């Protein structure tokens, strides 16, 4: 498994340490302006088409990693 810090929604400080399902294999970390989200992610996911429209964010910048805990905000 991987884990992530994993939040249902963005927060200014998500320190939520999870333990991904099996359906994971990605830390996800995204800065849409000042809201921040941290998610147990899929790196099939991970390009601007699926991280924009699951997020309903449009300018934004996004981090995948595959390491426990990658997913912090100074990434």
């Amino acid at each position: 498994f991987l884990q992530c810090y994993n939040c249902p929604n963005p927060t200014a400080d998500c320190k939520t340490a999870v333990q991904c399902s099996s359906d994971f294999d990605a830390c996800l970390i995204t800065k849409a302006g000042l809201q921040v989200y941290n998610k147990c992610w899929k790196f099939e996911h991970c390009n601007f088409n699926d991280v924009t429209t699951r997020l309903r964010e449009n300018e934004l910048t996004y981090y995948c990693c595959k390491k426990d805990l990658c997913n912090f905000n100074e990434q």
